[PDB]
């Protein structure tokens, strides 16, 4: 299936630059749910603002269960849907995980800042900040996941649409 | 199946005593959702604190989405529960739901005050404030019930788990 790819900042320096450090791919999950992984985290880079992290979510069964409730939401703009305009589950997952949160162990897609695309390059270039050579130190690092083994023993997601809904109130409890 | 059944007051008077009325049912949904029917009210009492409701969570439907997605919490206290403490389905729903909205039109089990539990009068016992003569109206007009038709035409709940997330995640939007 089609990735969903996911950028946004972990923190912001205004952890400091220096800790951080100003210059083995940690899994995402869904609000540190461990049986909720989607994907893996595929560059992070520390820029004049902070450090920027990007993910791909590739998890088959969390894309499906994605795709089905974004058919039954106000979040998502109805009608069909122009090629002009980002798609359904692009628009659902950003309304439901609107953040990132570190724990490095992982990161997860936080329901309770991140930005949702087809596209590693749209997604990057949603933040303005990001300049060329961050873009850049960011593609070095993705370009490797062509040629890197991810997903390998099958999808990673171990949960399904009811405990979605677990984690999700759980989250926000 | 067994229903659940929810109390709360959709109103404190400290909308006006007078205006509410000092002294046909309304459906049960879930966040003001119609495709998300799950029961009925089953009484409405105007008492000294306020206006004070009870329902009846019978969907088969919608309770069985919430047995599974409780099943896989934090918010329920694992390990087999003895006959002294409130079930799985109704602690998950006191942590999902735990607001009544007023629209009469109709309720709605609000995500973002509710008690919940298998018995009206445990249900009524869990609010101090009401008085023997409260719990006599809200008995008298429950117990109506057992001879009022209710869900003849079937299940009146028209979403399923995909939906529910959707709408949980709506409503937290």
């Amino acid at each position: 299936v089609a990735p969903v790819y996911v950028g946004g900042f972990l923190a912001r320096y205004d952890l400091p630059r220096d800790v951080v450090e100003h210059w083995v791919a940690l899994p995402l999950n869904i609000n540190h749910d461990d049986t909720a992984v989607v994907g893996h985290v595929a560059a992070m880079q520390s820029v004049r603002d902070g450090l920027f992290c990007l993910g791909c979510v590739t998890s088959p069964r969390f894309l499906e269960i994605v795709r089905r409730a974004s058919e039954k939401s106000e979040l998502v703009s109805r009608g069909p849907v122009s090629p002009l305009q980002p798609d359904k589950v692009v628009e659902f997952l950003s309304g439901s995980y609107a953040g990132l949160s570190l724990s490095f162990k992982h990161v997860a897609l936080c329901s309770v800042l991140a930005v949702y695309g087809r596209d590693p390059e749209w997604v990057t270039q949603r933040f303005p900040d990001l300049t060329a050579a961050d873009r850049d130190g960011l593609r070095a690092q993705w370009q490797r996941c062509g040629s890197t083994a991810v997903d390998a023993s099958g999808d990673p997601f171990r949960s399904d649409s009811y405990g979605l809904l677990g984690n999700y109130v759980d989250a926000l409890y």
